[PDB]
């Protein structure tokens, strides 16, 4: 059924492009490095995988991809250490997410493990542009389309599959912490139980657009997505939220929503939870966070640090919420921030190789 | 501002695909007409508006209409009448919708008046396309784009808007309306209020994709989408949901849901509420239908008839309902469709310029 690797086609770039600087400012996925992965797919099977020169997609008017939103993507995040040496971040986790959206969208299944190993030759055919600076690394965005041409609201007899990189800068303007507002508004609603919002597919971001915008016209910087009756604190833009706090129980303990179909599994998210766990010095738990058990943590004094987890910025610390028109300061920065700089830390220490771990995939 | 229609430049064809005609077999929207209607939109505004050859559309790798859904569309239809006169069905109505579909997803304004003559002269030079048979017509889909060449999560900078054309069957051959069934199940989820169910923006479309065949694995045609903890009829797999029955308090009424946030408002809805009231002798309202309600219904025998609403369909009677895994027998066809098919020879006879009506815009 699979497309292999072992089929893989290799067309060489005769037009390279200009390769950005370390001291250039870049913006998140704007420049692109010369190949692209491609695979195609019929009711017959898949076509053999390709390594071409980066290019535009010729798609037919008519293409659910554009219509239906038969669209899936990934994204993950490859780095280069000292020694040269290019590694991927617990990839087989995004491949096991892509397959699962795929299902979900009657796209065509393929073998997790042939696509990392098509996706690991591509990276090493561009291998110059992976940046080696603090805080930088490549970002590795596959996608999976439908690509039938019929306007009929039914599975794909045709699709796509393209993986594409780019090199991406350092978060943190220099190489420090900054803070975030979050707008909490009830009215917003990302994703519902019985939804799609536990899978990575294209139709849970366009409409998140204007509740950005908004939340930028009340001046905060990213939305705090609200769920249910009671309010549940379920992700912080595209991230993943996080509360390091002394719980009504009187322990100290790290929390995380859990996985019941409006949170996106997170790859970093699962990293922190392993890597706090294995430490074994606090409580580390999956558990739903309501507004009402926060904002009586804070007037309390209980709340040490909140933050927000993705490949795009690893561990983003909070300063602010606005809730129901009221000022909520957290405590984050106060608070050192300890937990959020022991996980930049060790993350670091893992993902540029200073210590070898079984979460690296080398290239 | 807006593109302007006295601006289009048109490119004929070259190369004419050979039409479908007398006695061929056409399935909805696997068949295109031999031009389409392209405008770009970036920085600088609206590009000039162009009708140019059917062909492929050549997108960046990165386009956020691929990546993050940034994509809407519409629907409807242009009739001949036997003298060949093609006209349209209230496409002012489409225009608002497609303007408030853009706004929602931070997509570029247009005037509407102005896209209608743009698509008119679109219909007038693929005129010979639009069949004059019996209940067939010519679908006409409009689409938005973001066409942003970048993996930033935001309002495009560049963007797209197409229109294709579609010559399309009967949906009843030979003209006697046929009945479906329909699966309902709680789990399954369409939209929630807060959501982007009212729109019609692709997102909402790919995810009913595997619902659509765990219904047909069930023995049903279409999902009767459910809402809530009281299990409120929302639509028919994606048409509005309409009952013909005796209420509660002993008035006849034909019934549909409200627009309160789940429900797309449909034309051909809209079409048959003004129409009912025009008549004025039942008692027509937008009320919240639950499946108890239904239940009580049918057990008493008030329920007359149950149909789905659309511009594909029109007006599509309902026999069955699957639900709790028990079958409930819906009495629409022992009824005539005695209202069904008063809608069906009303809309009929004003499509097809048999009757003159404001509704009505000339090709
Ligand atoms: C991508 C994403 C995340 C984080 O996932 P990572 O695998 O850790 O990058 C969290 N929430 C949403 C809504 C996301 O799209
Ligand atoms: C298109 C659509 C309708 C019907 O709208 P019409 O304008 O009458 O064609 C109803 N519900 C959904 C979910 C739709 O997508
Ligand atoms: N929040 C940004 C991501 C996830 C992340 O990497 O943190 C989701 C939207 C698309 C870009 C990536
Ligand atoms: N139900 C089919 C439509 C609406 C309709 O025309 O009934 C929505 C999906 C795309 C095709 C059209």
């Amino acid at each position: 059924s699979s497309f292999k690797a072992a089929d893989l086609q290799l067309e060489m770039t005769q037009k390279p492009h200009k390769k950005p600087g370390p001291g250039e400012p870049l913006v998140f996925g704007k420049t692109f490095t010369d190949h692209m992965l491609m695979v195609e797919w019929n009711d017959k099977g898949w076509g053999q995988p390709r390594i071409q020169p980066f290019q535009n997609l010729t798609l037919h008017p008519a293409s659910s991809s554009l219509h239906y939103s038969l669209q899936l993507f990934e994204g993950m995040k490859a780095f280069k250490g000292k020694d040269q040496q290019v590694r991927l971040f617990r990839p087989w986790l995004n491949m096991d997410r892509m397959l699962r959206s795929a299902m979900r969208l009657c796209l065509p299944s393929f073998d997790k493990l042939e696509l990392l190993e098509c996706i690991r030759r591509l990276i090493e055919v561009d291998k110059d542009w992976v940046p080696d600076a603090a805080g930088t690394s490549l970002y590795v965005r596959p996608v999976l389309i439908g690509n039938e041409p019929s306007l009929g609201v039914s599975q794909p007899r045709r699709a796509l599959l393209f993986v594409i990189l780019c090199p991406v800068g350092a978060y943190f303007p220099g190489g420090s912490v900054t803070p975030v507002s979050l707008l909490a508004d009830p009215a917003f609603i990302r994703a519902w139980v019985g939804g799609v919002g536990n899978y990575k597919l294209g139709g849970n971001y366009g409409p998140t657009v204007l509740v950005q915008q908004e939340a930028l016209k009340r001046g905060c910087e990213q939305v705090l997505w609200l769920y249910g009756p009671d309010h549940q604190l379920t992700e912080v833009g595209t991230m993943n939220i996080f509360v390091y706090w002394t719980h009504e129980d009187g322990v100290l303990e790290l929390v995380t929503p859990p996985l019941n179909g409006v949170i996106l599994p997170g790859v970093v998210r699962q990293s922190l939870l392993d890597m706090a766990q294995t430490w074994g010095e606090f409580r580390v738990v999956e558990r739903t966070i309501t507004m009402k058990q926060l904002l009586r943590a804070l007037e309390e004094g209980r709340v040490r640090e909140v933050f927000g987890s993705g490949t795009a910025c690893q561990v983003c610390p909070v300063h602010r919420i606005l809730y129901k028109d009221r000022n909520l300061h957290i405590p984050t920065m106060e608070n050192g921030p300890e937990l959020i700089l022991r996980f930049q830390k060790e993350l670091k220490e893992i993902q540029y190789g200073i210590r070898a771990h079984e979460w690296m995939f080398p290239v």
